[PDB]
């Protein structure tokens, strides 16, 4: 818990950015790249996981655990009463991830509490929760501070004020550093709450598939045009890896060589 920290309090564009690149120099792999784009470890590269810790106006304090190899959100903690409170997902269940997940947030036993998340970690179930897509549920640097006190320090806060709060955190943390475009949407909102556009949400839904493409291109061309969308809703293909290579920020990880540069 010697952590990567974001004043969502009093940020500021410079602020964000320089979030962004602390989590990108500590998830990519340190040598992997494919046409310049880093890409994410394999499992075994430890650090395994990444705490960014989300700390709103009045100082209160959210520390959200995420796996590096992927990004994807494992629990987060808090503080209840005078102790840690670790919530982990329910779809998180090696038994040996609950438990590095538990004593990572909350190193101290009988010092911590557990208020386990009772759904999935993704987009289905939690827009489930939240009753609406992801679509139409806002993102924004005010937003994001404001969740932050809808769940320190109280005991019972809803699935629908939780799940909420998540799936802002996790595009505006995990989407936004594996996409250079998603940050860029939000540091070109940043005073404003905003909906994803039809672009964002095909990016974020598109990660493993444009990964692919970009390691198996032969020669800067992509094996087989892909079809994504647009900003404003409409096609867009992609023949060549320098097409969509401003858009993206971090390579899933894929095993295999690739063109290096």
């Amino acid at each position: 818990i010697n952590t990567i920290t974001f004043d969502v309090g009093n940020a500021t564009i410079n602020k964000y950015a320089t979030f962004m690149k602390s989590i990108h120099n500590q998830a990519k792999d340190p040598t992997l790249k494919c046409y310049g784009i880093p890409m994410l470890p394999n499992t075994n590269l430890t650090p395994k996981y990444l705490l960014v810790t989300l700390q709103d106006s009045s100082l209160k304090t959210i520390t959200l655990m995420l796996k590096r190899n992927n990004l994807y959100v494992m629990g987060y903690a808090d503080t209840y009463n005078g102790k840690c409170r670790y919530h982990i997902f329910k779809d998180i269940s090696n038994t040996t991830e609950r438990n590095d997940v538990m004593t990572t947030l909350c190193p101290n036993p009988s010092s911590r509490v557990g208020k386990n998340i009772n759904y999935d970690s993704s987009y289905p179930a939690l827009e489930k929760k939240v009753g609406r897509p992801r679509s139409q549920v806002q993102l924004g640097i005010q937003i994001l501070n404001s969740g932050i006190g809808k769940i320190y320090g109280v005991d019972s806060f809803t699935e629908k004020t939780e799940a909420e709060f998540l799936l802002v955190a996790i595009q505006m943390v995990s989407e936004a550093a594996r996409f250079k475009y998603i940050e860029n949407q939000v540091k070109t909102n940043f005073n404003r709450a905003f909906y994803p556009n039809a672009k964002v949400l095909n990016l974020e839904e598109s990660w493993g598939k444009i990964s692919t493409a970009i390691h198996n291109a032969k020669n800067g061309a992509l094996t087989s045009p892909l079809e994504l969308k647009n900003a404003n809703g409409s096609k867009w293909i992609v023949l060549r890896v320098d097409d969509i290579e401003p858009d993206v920020g971090l390579l899933k990880y894929v095993n295999g060589t690739c063109q290096a540069t």
